[PDB]
């Protein structure tokens, strides 16, 4: 798709069997996800930084939809606001900036 | 430009007579910069709202150029991370996301 971006860039994600939302974020390094019941292995991971840090579980090559793009690709699994989809996975759909 | 998103799209703007540079951000709703003197009216804004709210000055119809277009656009000036060009510009821009 080409998506302006009059409004937040969300798209439709499946994830570990779940259908979810997800804003697709540019500024955003990795993609972190909230409430995922993932299979296999993890490790903990310190992200953010601004008021200290925060602890997530980082699930390396997790197969991800998004929006119909079956792609694989590290997911960080904890607390965040919104589902956020970051170049990361951006990159592994093919998705890039145009103007 | 097409830009892929293997690093960082952190692009040159320019903006009060200044040359600066900034991060192409989906996930912002806004442009933020750091130590911009703008001339003409001002008021304050609170954005974030995580951990209390932040500050900034909100100028409105602010010529700016970004990556070579020049446009019109809302600049938030105060203390940022990082200098980010939001939608609210890159909507200006004709900025799409494509996959
Ligand atoms: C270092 C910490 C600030 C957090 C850390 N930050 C980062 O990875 C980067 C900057 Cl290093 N942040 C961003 O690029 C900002 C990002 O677009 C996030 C989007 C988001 C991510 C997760 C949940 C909810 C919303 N925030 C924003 O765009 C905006 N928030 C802001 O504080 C903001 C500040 C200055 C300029 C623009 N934006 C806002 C519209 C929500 C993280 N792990 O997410």
């Amino acid at each position: 798709p080409q998506i302006t971006l009059w409004q937040r860039p969300i798209v439709t994600i499946k994830i570990g069997g779940q259908l979810k939302e997800a804003l697709l974020n540019t500024g955003a390094d990795d993609t972190v996800l909230e409430e995922v019941n993932l299979p296999g292995r993890w490790k903990p991971k310190l992200i953010g930084g601004i008021g200290g840090f925060v602890k997530v579980r980082q699930y390396d090559q997790v197969p991800i939809e998004i929006c119909g793009h079956k792609v694989i690709g590290t997911v960080l699994v904890g607390p965040t606001p919104t589902n956020v989809i970051g170049r990361n996975l951006m990159t592994q759909i093919g998705c890039t900036l145009n103007f």
